DNA sequence: TTGTTCTCAGGTAC
DNA sequence: CTCAGCCAGA
DNA sequence: TCTGGCTGAGGTAC
DNA sequence: CTGAGAACAA
């Protein structure tokens, strides 16, 4: 029974809350006693270009494996005993998926007894229902009804870095604008996205951080922070703990520090725009229009 | 001239 | 993200 | 009859 | 997730 470091668990709870899954399934299975088999699985999903992160997870947790599904990969942990040991330690730090973890533990503990009685089995299946209801469930087919065809500041920053590495965004932008001396306005943004159903979580962010705002559009919400001074301070505290977006955070800090110098010279303004390009290059950028090359059309002004 | 607020939306990476 | 599923081994 | 390794995909929530 | 851009506020 491996005992995990708290700082590792704190960051991982954040990352799990963002991009991880705690899943309970009822597999139809003829060779099983009650014609169904229970499956409990912990997943962390991540783009394959970042599978080193998931490979590190296997080493750190000490069990489980990584699979590759084309463009995306997953760390997977299914083995019941290590799964129980792991989730028991992760769950005090989970914020969004804590109940799921607790229910999966409850299930694992009643497994022996749930395999000896149809009554017990069915009840355990309703707990699976509860986990699926807590999850962002979409394509669930087999339910328990189907079965009823039986006959401190640092701690906050570690967690937050995990959530940021998973569901957050560190954004640098060059926005075209005639009124600006160099016809462009630099823009820096820290963002955390979450479906509006869960904006209570983003509301907490505003409180614990002290600055920033929550915005809604369609059915998703963002926590955003754009003010240069608070952003510099915030990202200075955060970046030691980031693993996926640390380089972006440092580039944003380096940009902020050079804003004075950038706003006086045309060659330094361009140079800073190339730092913006670098951030976008590190991000999973898809719809970028204005690059530094665009700004290089300053060869008129 | 600049910083910032506020909302929307493309294309995946969950 | 969160399901769906098959197969080999004991 | 049970378990764990392994594969494929629908529909958003990033 | 990570862009876009119109408009308010200095
Ligand atoms: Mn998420
Ligand atoms: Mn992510
Ligand atoms: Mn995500």
């Amino acid at each position: 029974n491996t005992k995990y470091n708290k700082e590792f668990l704190l960051y991982l709870a954040g990352f799990v809350d963002g991009d991880g899954s705690i899943i309970a399934q009822i597999n139809p299975n003829q060779s099983s006693k009650f014609k169904h088999r229970l499956r409990l699985t912990f997943y962390v999903t991540q783009k394959t270009q970042r599978r080193w992160f998931l490979d590190k997870l296997v080493d750190e947790i000490g069990v489980g494996y990584v699979r590759d599904s084309g463009s995306v990969s997953q760390y997977v942990l299914s083995e019941i005993k290590p799964l129980h040991n792991f989730l028991t330690q992760l769950q005090p730090f989970l914020k969004l998926k804590q109940k799921q973890a607790n229910l999966v533990l409850k299930i694992i503990e009643q497994l022996p007894s749930a395999k000896e009685s149809p009554d017990k089995f069915l009840e355990v299946c309703t707990w699976v229902d509860q986990i699926a209801a807590l999850n962002d469930s979409k394509t669930r087919k087999t339910t328990s009804e189907t079965v009823r065809a039986v006959l401190s500041n640092k701690e906050f920053l570690l967690y937050l870095a995990g959530f940021v590495d998973s569901d957050g965004s560190i954004i640098a932008q060059i926005k075209p604008r005639q009124s600006n001396k160099f016809k462009h306005q630099l823009s820096l943004t820290f963002a955390v996205t979450q479906k509006t159903q869960r904006r209570w979580f983003l509301d907490k962010l505003v409180d614990e951080i002290g600055v920033g705002y929550v915005y809604d559009s369609g059915s998703v919400s963002d926590y955003r922070l754009s003010e240069i001074k608070p952003l510099h301070n915030f990202l200075t505290q955060l970046q030691p703990f980031l693993k996926l977006k640390q380089k972006q955070a440092n580039l944003v800090l380096k940009i902020i520090e050079q804003l004075p110098s950038a706003k006086e010279s045309p060659d330094k303004f361009l140079e800073v725009c190339t730092w913006v390009d670098q951030i976008a290059a590190l991000n999973d950028s898809k719809t970028r229009k204005t690059t530094s090359e665009t700004v290089r059309a300053v060869l008129d002004s």
